[PDB]
């Protein structure tokens, strides 16, 4: 790596380069992070269940460790995530009798959580994914079902953004989602954010998770999504980038290693992706990978538990893959 280009330096005039981490991977991949990224995101430790597991019981230890690491290396930090239909404790929506709480009570709980968490990291975390995956991923409906929406109503997102803005008015607030480039969902996300912006709601950016495959979404779809979202006047962050070696329909579990064809196509794919991102450097301000090296990736167990995937720029031995070279030479 002595002669190896540094990702953050290569893209210094285009966008920050980040990685999702946890105390364990920070240790395991410490040198890679130190040499390549200038932004950090907590893979799981800043989610509701890991910050307030029980009402009134806040567990900031792991999150604090991640933030300390980032700050000691002058890396920015993205907060992920405040309001989501996943990884949120049941206590949040229930009362003493186990029955669902009212709209006003849930809003109080939402405001308290957001206020406590955001205020703790004010000045250290520059942006927050306030609402995560609220848009439906299937069907004709605009919104996905969730207890937040069920109890509060469809304006639960408006409230979440307002509470976060109040907690830290200097933070960039994001609506974050996946499958963001498929036309049907793109239009739903566009419509949603436009509606909020049209109401004066403090939403400053759209986070494109970019959990992509070798084939999907197409480069044209990515370009169209970038332009569509950028037209709203919001900042864009690619927040959880990875390029799976398996398409959604491919649920094989016998591959002990990727084929030369997979590795080659992945390299081309990453080169095309970054060439496109660089083209839109004026609207894209940060690109975060959901991890950094193939020795750790959530794709090893999702959507198929127990297999192995090789979705990032560095291999299991922390050595640059062909995708690395195409990515940095755009
Ligand atoms: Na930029």
């Amino acid at each position: 790596n002595s002669s190896l280009p540094s990702l953050r330096d290569v893209f210094a005039n285009d966008f920050r380069i980040g990685a999702a981490v946890n105390p364990v991977t920070i240790e395991m991949q410490k040198q890679l992070l130190i040499d390549h990224v200038n932004s950090i995101t907590a893979e799981n430790h800043m989610k509701f269940e890991h910050l307030q597991p029980e009402e009134g019981k806040f567990t900031f230890q792991e999150a604090d460790r991640i933030v300390d690491f980032a700050c000691s290396h002058r890396m920015a930090v993205r907060g992920h995530t405040l309001v989501w239909h996943n990884q949120t404790p049941d206590w949040v929506f229930q009362d003493g009798q186990g029955h669902f709480v009212s709209r006003d009570v849930l809003l109080e709980r939402m405001k308290c959580h957001i206020s406590t968490v955001v205020r703790r990291y004010k000045g250290k975390i520059y942006c927050w994914d306030v609402i995560n995956e609220a848009v439906a991923d299937e069907g004709n409906e605009l919104l996905r079902p969730s207890k937040w929406r069920q109890i509060i109503g469809d304006d639960f997102m408006e409230q979440a953004f307002l509470y976060a803005y109040e907690a830290d008015p200097d933070a960039l607030l994001f609506y974050n989602d996946y499958n963001e480039c498929f036309p049907e969902k793109r239009e739903k996300i566009f419509a949603l954010v436009k509606s909020l912006r049209d109401k004066g709601i403090p939403i400053h950016g759209i986070g494109m998770q970019a959990h992509w495959s070798l084939t999907r979404p197409s480069l044209d779809e990515i370009r169209a999504a970038i332009e569509r979202y950028a037209s709203l006047g919001v900042v864009l962050h690619i927040t959880a980038l990875d390029v799976s070696m398996f398409e959604f329909h491919d649920r094989r579990t016998d591959l002990a290693a990727p084929t030369s064809e997979m590795i080659e196509r992945q390299a081309e794919r990453y080169g095309q992706i970054f060439a496109l991102f660089k083209e839109y450097r004026d609207v894209i301000q940060s690109v975060t990978f959901w991890g950094i090296a193939d020795d750790h990736t959530w794709l090893d167990n999702f959507p198929v538990h127990g297999r192995k995937n090789w979705p990032l720029l560095f291999d299991e031995q922390h050595k640059p893959k062909p995708a690395f070279w195409r990515a940095v030479s755009v």
